[PDB]
């Protein structure tokens, strides 16, 4: 079964679904935060080493998984109608859906396995969760998983 919880960034902005995209908002908004599901992939040895544990990352209600797809010259973060359990239950590592989770204390960064120069990031209030190649400024790449 997967690990579940909410995700916030260092500005205390929680992931929430707004239409067809994930956005990051303060908990003051009183919107239901997405319940994120995370599960470690059974096949780490086949990928890059020393970059953190490769995980599948999805949401419950609606049951969707995050993946990385090249849209022209840009890797983009997308949601696909997919049950995280189906991916974990697949016999091979499904690379577009995988992210290296690199832990530093209470927070972790999420690096695309398909696009290693890009990381999952949030930015300003109510802005979408995207893939970024730009670190340490306007983009927030350190996230906390709150299992409750
Ligand atoms: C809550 O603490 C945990 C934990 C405790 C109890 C139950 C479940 C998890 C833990 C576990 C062992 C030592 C220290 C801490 C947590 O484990 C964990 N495991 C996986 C596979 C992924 C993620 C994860 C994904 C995405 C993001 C963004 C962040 N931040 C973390 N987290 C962790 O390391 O934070």
């Amino acid at each position: 079964k997967p690990i579940t919880g909410t995700i916030n960034d260092l500005n205390q902005q929680v992931w929430t679904l707004q239409g067809q995209n994930l956005v990051a908002v303060p908990r003051s908004d009183s919107v239901t935060p997405v319940t994120v599901a995370v599960i470690t992939c059974k096949y780490p040895e086949a990928l890059e080493q020393g970059r953190g544990d490769p995980i599948y990352l999805g949401i419950q209600n609606p049951e969707m998984c995050l993946y990385c797809e090249k849209v022209g010259e840009q890797p983009t973060l997308q949601l696909k109608e997919q049950k995280i359990m189906d991916l974990y239950g697949q016999p091979e590592p499904v690379k577009p859906f995988l992210f290296y989770r690199a832990k530093t204390g209470r927070t972790s960064t999420l690096e695309s396995v398909a696009f290693p120069d890009w990381f999952i990031a949030s930015s300003k209030r109510d802005q979408p969760i995207i893939l970024t190649s730009e670190l340490g400024k306007s983009y927030n790449t350190a996230f906390e998983l709150n299992i409750n």
